[PDB]
């Protein structure tokens, strides 16, 4: 059974209390939807561990997305950051803005976007699991891991220091790709991992190019502050 | 960096290394979709992946890789991540959506089961068999923490696949491309390999069965074994 508070009239984001570690996935959705100027409802999830959660994402964890589909034949289901993006951009994305508009520029956008999908973004997920959440410190682990992201930041500025190529996957504009990477390739995350960014200046200048987008900055203000208004959790008003 | 004499893209051209039971679990993925939908391919096996002409293809320097020609045929283009590959060929040549979704709900589970599994799965599964074969100290607590949650994984696809109706990861009625990607991490062998009963995950198991019946599947494996040890061992094999 589903609390009574969660209905679907529009896309439903589920999201977490605000924290400095519990943003850094969901702001990815978030920036699409204030990109796209989407309408949505924002669900903070006291317990990701809830039955009626896990019927929504079965990895137990935020964020997701409940919709109506484009028919309004059945409730759809987004889960996995990178998963939300691909489906914000399937049924809002007309014009493939942030998506792709043909093969090759999808081509560019499926490779930088799966990169972070498989390689910076499990990999910093491991090195914090191992660095704060395992219940024994494994340094030579964790120092690996470590190694792991300046290897995807020397991938990251190779690519940022070819001629004309602003962003990972287009040249002319940021699309899902530069979204999902964003929150694992900025200054405040870099000295979470003990790293000093200014060491892959492209990829910095990328960094706040990307911050200074407006959609980025309300994202990031509105995720921070998701359970800390009138509302601590269930529909936000 | 100049890329070798014998390097051409008049069609689809896929970037393997040399077939051993470790070094095809990603580089059959998207030669599983090119036997499906029967895309005209070329098979490159590269000797170094190290070597600076490859990186100029794929920068995280692995395989598999693709170029292609565009569309128009004017231009070529790349792919690499075998959940990228996957994406590429049915955007290039599934105008169908037989294996890459039809509609946005039918994408819609396609790309979740598709993501766990380049998220969750795959990169778990990297990480154990480099802990457990190629890193130079041997850390066992490391290992079996990812063994762990290879068994986290195959509870997930378990779970799916034991509700009503659902024969595939993603769709009920016929495998896709998310069921493609997994198969090479879930089938009996490869839980062998990690040191894990496969008899645990019934349903995952019976879904493994249905998925390696298909003859698109078993040509895949035969031939992916196989790259390297012909009468060319690197460079364009001859079709
Ligand atoms: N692979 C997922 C990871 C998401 C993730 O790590 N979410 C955290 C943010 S706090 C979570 O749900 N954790 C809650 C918990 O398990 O306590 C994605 O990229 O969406
Ligand atoms: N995340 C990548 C991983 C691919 C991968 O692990 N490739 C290995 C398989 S052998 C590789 O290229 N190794 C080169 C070598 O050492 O021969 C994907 O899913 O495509």
């Amino acid at each position: 059974e589903r609390p009574s508070d969660l209905v679907v009239n529009r896309l439903v984001l589920f999201v977490v209390k605000g924290t400095a570690t519990s943003t850094h996935n969901t702001v990815k959705p978030l920036i699409l939807l204030e990109e796209l100027g989407v309408p949505h409802d924002i669900y903070v999830v006291e317990k990701v561990s809830a039955p009626w959660f896990s019927e929504i994402n079965p990895h137990k964890m935020v964020p997701a997305i409940l919709d109506r589909s484009p028919d309004g034949r059945d409730t759809l289901r987004a889960w996995e950051s990178t998963s939300t993006l691909m489906y914000i951009a399937d049924a809002y994305d007309k014009d493939g803005t942030f998506g792709g508009r043909n093969v090759q520029e999808r081509s560019e956008i499926n490779n930088w976007l799966t990169l972070h999908t498989a390689a910076l973004g499990p990999t910093a997920k491991y090195w914090l699991y191992f660095y704060k959440l395992h219940p024994e410190k494994l340094p030579k682990t964790i120092e690996k891991l470590r190694s792991n992201i300046t290897v995807q930041y020397d991938i990251l500025e190779r690519r940022l220091n070819e001629p004309g190529q602003q962003y990972l996957a287009l040249k002319d504009r940021p699309t899902i790709a530069d979204i999902a990477t964003l929150p694992f390739a900025m200054k405040s995350t870099a000295e979470l991992f003990g790293l000093e960014f200014e060491k892959w200046p492209k990829l910095q200048e990328w960094s706040v190019r990307m911050g200074e987008r407006e959609a980025v900055k309300r994202a990031w203000q509105r995720v921070a502050g998701f359970g800390h208004g009138e509302k601590e959790y269930g529909m936000l008003e």
